[PDB]
């Protein structure tokens, strides 16, 4: 097997930046790739701010060390706008770009030609068949899914998705990498939603339908699941937290893929909110109003 | 508005005993009912041990204070083998007996004749229609669902279920009663599973199906839902904790009422474990094996 040490993270967004941060914090050499220097500048600025917010609490008694820890970590992250020039000798590519299949395949189709031989390709996609991306390359045995959770530097869970073509050597290498990141890896096949979303999303939809049906108020439903099932957030609070458009996107995906299943049936309420651009906390309004 | 002060709890099992315990601990006069004096003696004993357990943890700094507390609560809990003998002067009847429609209807049909005019009737049932049970009486305006969660003394939620016939006054009085118990009441129509089970159970079934399908292990699924969704228990640990039989029962009912619905298709693994009489922590084994206490 291979020991991941040099990591190429493509996409410096919410997830990408988090992945690059944890990898660098855990002693991996990292190259963050995005489209423009400005995007990268902002992504790396965000990483630094996050690292400092932590350090100020952990190195309160010794601020010098705190600053070093931060510097050392940032210096271990490099940036580039050209993935091709970076993967020649990288051990792992973790892609977290726009959730679009075409764009993704083109990206990997191209990288497969420049990446080293031992290089492993992994996607952090939520609503896309890992296999539907692996096939865009001739490296399916070194291709898998590595699904993280927001906020990456906080959430310890990582889903290691193995396709029917993924090597066992590749799998274990990702399992070892996950642990080196200080994460707790779980295994799942390349099935829609993998584990978490597959069981969480349809339940969130069910909560909306119960409400749309007029069986109870959103407030009581949230209170019920928090006090009755011990959940951290009620379904509607959580829905606004993960983004209503983000959810709709995943459900429609499963609806088209299987318009017969009652769990993926569209929701008038959900659609309306998204329509009128009310996506949740990231807009100040979803099922509830914030800020 | 008549404020519930005297409560008759019918059924001294897991749920009724807890309801009785909480009502008694919050200043309500209580009468616990069950088939025999032994069952009752044992139920009340389980309530004492539960009280003494919390006492030795709340009154560590003064064991005597704890003793007084426990004794006071325990004393406000009378016991009777026939509820008909005390409902003529009770404000609320909370039933928590075997989950069987006919047995429940028979019970309430008879009590309807002894209960004071103002007395409210409430069932803690998880799978039966409150309306079905209410129509066993001629007191539907004073009939409703009052659904608790195990362990009752700990779970703060209570679902107040209103049938199309339940009166606003009956509803409000149960809402006030819930708060008086120190619980947080939520409202729901008389629909299958009300709020919690309707959203929880189908999810547990999906968990089993994902596993049976072989997409992931039970262990990984539990880890994933705990770390990924922040749940206190993975679905399989929760299934064993609430009872596999208890779960299968609720689902067969929904499947029965709508056999074409995919959400209620039975689970081979679930039926098998239940068939092997492996009901979870109850029997020392469910999806996981537990250390026989
Ligand atoms: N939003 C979430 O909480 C989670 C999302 N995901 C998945 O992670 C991926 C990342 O989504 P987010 O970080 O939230 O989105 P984001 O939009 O915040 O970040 C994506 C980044 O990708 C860049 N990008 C787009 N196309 C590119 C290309 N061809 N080459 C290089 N960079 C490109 C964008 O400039 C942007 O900075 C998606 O595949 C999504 O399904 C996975 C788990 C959780
Ligand atoms: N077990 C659970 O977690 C939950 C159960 N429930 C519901 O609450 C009810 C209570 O169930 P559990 O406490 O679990 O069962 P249980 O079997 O532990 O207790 C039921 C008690 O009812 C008594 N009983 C049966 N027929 C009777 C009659 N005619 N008169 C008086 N007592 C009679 C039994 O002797 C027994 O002590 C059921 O309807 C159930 O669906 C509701 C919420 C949660």
């Amino acid at each position: 097997k291979i020991i991941v040490k040099h990591v190429t993270v493509i996409g410096g967004g919410l997830m990408g930046a988090g992945i690059a941060q944890v990898a660098a914090a855990t002693g991996h050499t990292v190259v963050l790739v995005d489209q423009t220097e400005d995007i990268l500048a902002k992504s790396k600025k965000g990483i630094e701010e996050s690292l400092r917010k932590v350090a100020k609490k952990k190195f309160a008694e010794n601020p010098k060390a705190g600053d070093e820890c931060v510097e050392k970590t940032l210096s271990t992250i490099a940036t580039s706008t050209d993935a091709a020039s970076v993967v020649h000798s990288t051990d792992l590519v973790v892609e977290a770009i726009v959730e679009n299949l075409k764009v993704k395949n083109e990206l990997f189709k191209r990288l497969d030609k420049f990446a080293a031989e031992h290089t492993i390709f992994a996607s952090n996609t939520s609503s896309l068949q890992i296999t539907s991306i692996a096939n865009a390359t001739t490296r399916q045995d070194r291709f898998a899914g590595l699904h993280f959770f927001n906020p990456v530097p906080v959430m310890k869970l990582v889903e290691v998705i193995k396709t029917p073509m993924t090597s066992q050597k590749t799998f274990e290498s990702l399992v070892d990498f996950s642990k080196a990141l200080g994460k707790h890896p779980v295994s799942c096949k390349d099935t829609p939603g993998f584990i978490v979303n597959r069981l969480l999303v349809p339940y969130l939809m069910e909560a909306i339908r119960l409400y749309e049906r007029g069986d109870a108020s959103k407030e009581d439903i949230d209170t019920a699941m928090k006090l009755g099932a011990g959940y951290p957030m009620g379904p509607f609070e959580l829905l606004d937290y993960v983004g209503l458009d983000t959810t709709k996107f995943i459900v429609d995906g499963w609806h088209e893929m299987d318009a017969e299943n009652p769990l993926h049936q569209p929701s008038p309420s959900l659609n309306k909110l998204v329509a009128e651009n009310k996506f949740g906390k990231k807009t100040g309004e979803g099922f509830y109003k914030y800020k």
